[PDB]
């Protein structure tokens, strides 16, 4: 039976191979959006030769390639299974994969969905916590997508842009940490502190009123009142890159840190993001709990596990697009304010487009 | 019947009129837990008689002074009925105003409530949100006292260290908001864009480590979950002052922008005092409200009534002690884990002087 409701699944995306590299840094770099280059037709494919083998080097460290394909794909078969059954006069749902930076491209699965000729389409972000650097970057690619073509949408589309305190998002990480806590020497438990680690922003874009730290922050909170305050914790911030300022602490300044000063039982919660990818499985698991900890006299770190395939996820997953499809919700309530330092032009026409849908 | 438990309410102050300047400015540069300047002794009382003109102006446009003593004193009065009939085991309650820079100081209070034979004295802090600069600096303090005084003290001790999102807490700011969002003419309540407005911290403290963004970000989700997202907001920070850099965006610049962007309806929530005080009579209802936004084009301008003399706060007051009595902590789970980042030597000692307080 022919698709009703697609579910458009977006994320920024990895190199799923060590080929895939170059063209994932080249879409980076020719972003305006993302980064402003002089000659930038220019620069950009240049800077990107330039820098795949650093890259290459860390996707080889982690077996060759990103996974968040595999776990995005996994979420969503989970995720369709429930929802044709939560929700019958929407079905059969269908999901799509919408990378921001690799294949599918966002432009990609759009054209797919149109062929496919589905009546409602919903545009589902993949980080709980709003960034324009994220979320509104591939919310952007959408209202892009159609503006470029230069013809209207034929389906009736809206957005789940952001959900940092999901109920049930809110269990799968408490349980994580909490299986992951089981996993400490008993003699250490209670001695644990916790290191939730987000990805940082650079300052420039924090203060232009970007969503991200406040959201992140409230789903540290919710996560913590879950967990009833077993232990100490602390938000830190990880992926700094170059010599600008970006939010802290850092994530692993605060790791030598807390060592240095004998807290030396260190869990560390992914907090900003859904699935595994470069940012812990080479960053937190190699760069950081193996070397780093190593030469600051660590004694025991650990990295509680990605939602990952978790069933829990799944129906957290079903129950949001459910959830949104009985309020006729067409975007949160928060898309309706761009930052109040916004210069991008798009922003606007975006939230428009989101607004704007008919029904 | 004389007193018995003793509750020290913390809090930073500011002169109670235009002669006490001087001496508060001078204090607040003589301490060694917000001011590494050269030769410290002598640069405080410079960089005060040099400053006093200023900041005696900024109180001379709010009515002469601070408010900050008449509200403490009221919030106080309403907690202390409400405990004695809440808690009778405790038998009579007493509150102490402990401020930081102004008469009567934590030092102050402290010999007053020695000199009363209290059983129990609770360090009970007046911000939500715990910053090492306001509520770490008062409770370094109540250490730092002890200790130079030689004695050791003669009355159990503990904290209520922070607070962030107690629940009657949330209930009065959401109500000030829903209050204060029908003075907006009725055809623009909707239109009406929130911003919540927290004394800034500048980068090197955020990057050191210190807890208030996150929990001040917490308190901001939870009033908005019960106001259900009415309207859209952002999390701005305000009073940044000299050329270092602080942690944005900045209220004064959100503002601006909002208003150069046609988002002309704005109401301001300071969401992390209890009472007016000059950042709010002054900074916001004066150089924001009325100068920057009357030469910006705004049409209302708005804000939320600090919780002042709110009965229901003082039931929050009160609610949050019995269940400190009844809990037995010491103090949070948070206290016991320091900055990772942190360089201040009496913060250990701090803590552990709630840590390892008898009964
Ligand atoms: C390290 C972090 C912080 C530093 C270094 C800090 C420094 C200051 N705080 C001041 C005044 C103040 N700070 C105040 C509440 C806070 N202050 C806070 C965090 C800091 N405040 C937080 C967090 C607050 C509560 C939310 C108030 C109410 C005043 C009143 C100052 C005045 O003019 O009376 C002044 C006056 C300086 C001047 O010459 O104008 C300085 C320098
Ligand atoms: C670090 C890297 C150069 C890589 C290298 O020399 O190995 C450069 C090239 C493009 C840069 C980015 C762009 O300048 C855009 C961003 C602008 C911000 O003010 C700094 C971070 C920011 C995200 C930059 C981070 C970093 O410096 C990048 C990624
Ligand atoms: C890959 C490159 C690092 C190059 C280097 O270390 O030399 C980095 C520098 C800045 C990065 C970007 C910034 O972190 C901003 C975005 C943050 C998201 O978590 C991922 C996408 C995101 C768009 C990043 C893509 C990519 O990881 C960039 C472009
Ligand atoms: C600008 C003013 C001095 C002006 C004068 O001498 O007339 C100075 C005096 C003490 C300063 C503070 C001290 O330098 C200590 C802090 C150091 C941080 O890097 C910035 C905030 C910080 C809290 C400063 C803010 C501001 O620059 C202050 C308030
Ligand atoms: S940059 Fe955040 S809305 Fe445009
Ligand atoms: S500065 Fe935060 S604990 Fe010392």
């Amino acid at each position: 039976r022919k698709p009703k409701t697609g579910i458009l699944m977006l994320n920024m995306g990895g190199p799923e191979t060590l080929g895939d590299v170059h063209d994932f840094l080249l879409r980076l770099f020719l972003d305006r959006d993302l980064m402003t280059l002089p000659i930038q037709n220019k620069l950009a494919p240049f800077i990107a030769k330039r820098r795949t083998p650093k890259i290459q080097e860390q996707y080889r460290r982690i077996g060759g390639g990103s996974p968040i394909k595999i776990w995005t794909s996994k979420q969503g078969e989970g995720m369709v299974k429930l929802l044709d059954e939560l929700s019958p006069n929407t079905a059969p749902h269908k999901y799509y994969i919408g990378f921001r930076y690799v294949h599918p491209l966002t432009e990609e699965a759009i054209e797919e969905m149109e062929r496919d000729g589905l009546e409602r389409a919903i545009a589902f972000t993949q980080y709980p916590q709003y960034s324009c650097s994220t979320t509104g970057s591939s919310l952007n690619a959408i209202y892009r997508y159609y503006n470029q073509v230069g013809r209207k949408p034929t389906m009736k589309w809206s957005t789940i842009d952001r959900w940092p305190t999901h109920h049930l998002l809110i269990q799968c990480f408490a349980d994580h940490i909490l299986k992951e806590l089981d996993h400490f020497p008993l003699e250490k438990r209670s001695e644990v502190v916790i290191l939730f680690s987000a990805h940082s922003l650079p300052m420039s874009v924090v203060n232009r009123g970007d969503p991200y730290p406040q959201e992140v922050s409230a789903t540290v909170q919710k996560v913590m009142e879950r967990l009833e305050y077993c232990n100490p914790y602390r938000l830190v911030w990880q992926s700094k890159v170059g010599p600008m300022p970006w939010l802290g602490p850092q994530t692993d300044e605060s790791i030598k840190g807390l060592c240095e000063r004998g807290r030396k039982n260190i869990l560390l919660v992914p907090i900003a993001f859904t699935s595994d990818h470069i940012d812990t499985l080479y960053e937190l698991d190699i760069e950081y709990s193996q070397v780093l900890a190593k030469e600051c006299g660590v004694e025991n770190i650990r990295r509680a596990e990605s939602l990952n395939g978790n069933p829990l996820f799944s129906k957290a997953l079903a129950d949001l697009v459910h959830s949104h499809i009985q309020s006729n919700e067409l975007c949160s309530k928060q898309l309706t304010l761009s930052c109040p330092l916004c210069v991008n032009p798009v922003c606007r026409e975006t939230k428009s487009f989101f607004t704007s849908q008919q029904l």
